[PDB]
């Protein structure tokens, strides 16, 4: 089956600036940010746009060791981000595959919001593992927290 | 805030007759196959067409009394049911209305899926109660399971 969610995240963070930091700095960011949250990330294989790999690792503790992700798309004039995931993680069993995009829009007020959607391949009839959505909401938010924190008492990070 | 949720369920019915039956005698069918979980269906506007208010009971130590739901749309060639839960049960608090759009498709092998497209309007930062997606979820495979057990026990209905 095919199963797609679609959230919206609020971000105090402006639009350009949260693209630059939480997208195109995400490898060395996430890991500086969020530690207790992201080991490492490594290129698996190629340079960093489209058609690369990437193997984030998690800490010991975590109900996964890994995930490896797949570059699709990365628009910066619409601060678009279109990735895959394709091993570790939740992939596995009945999930053959999450398809994502993250899109960050300004708002009026100057700060922006996350355009997040997982769309998930599953087995057949299989349904999505509620832990797994809710779990892949947690980190996501904790990430962009992280980031949000580290911007703000880093006015010269990310101009 | 808008959370779109899209989901995939597979009917051993056929998709013209699921629709004749599950959408468009659904007011009727719904309280006699599974009075459980829905009481009654009354139109306040309208016969069931675009514009039609109805107001959906539910039984006694159900969480929510009520629902109103404004049909949008109906497409008899296509198979599309849109309508919106615009009073009651979740509608409150942060919650203004859910926009929803069911799509009956053929499959090979004789039967069908539906797919269904529940969109929520969130008050601004507010996130969509998961609760309310698990209730959601819970009471379209409630009313397709007995809405399919009647149609496999009764074969001349809606052929």
């Amino acid at each position: 089956g095919v199963f797609n969610c679609e959230t919206e995240t609020t971000s105090v963070i402006p639009a350009a600036r949260l693209f630059k930091a939480f997208i195109l700095d995400g490898d060395n960011l996430f890991p500086k940010v969020a530690p207790q949250a992201i080991s490492s990330v490594e290129n698996i294989e190629g340079n960093g746009g489209p058609g690369t790999i990437k193997k984030i690792s998690f800490p010991e503790g975590f109900p996964f060791k890994y995930v490896k992700d797949r570059v699709d798309e990365v628009d910066h004039t619409n601060f678009k981000y279109n990735y895959s995931v394709i091993e570790g993680g939740p992939i596995g069993d009945t999930l053959e595959k999450i398809s994502n995009e993250i899109k960050i829009v300004a708002t009026p007020d100057g700060g922006s919001i996350l355009k997040i959607s997982n769309k998930y391949h599953t087995k057949g009839d299989h349904e999505v593992k509620a832990e797994q959505v809710k779990a892949s909401k947690e980190m996501g938010e904790t990430l962009l927290r992280a980031v949000e924190s580290y911007l703000l008492a880093h006015s010269d990070a990310y101009n």
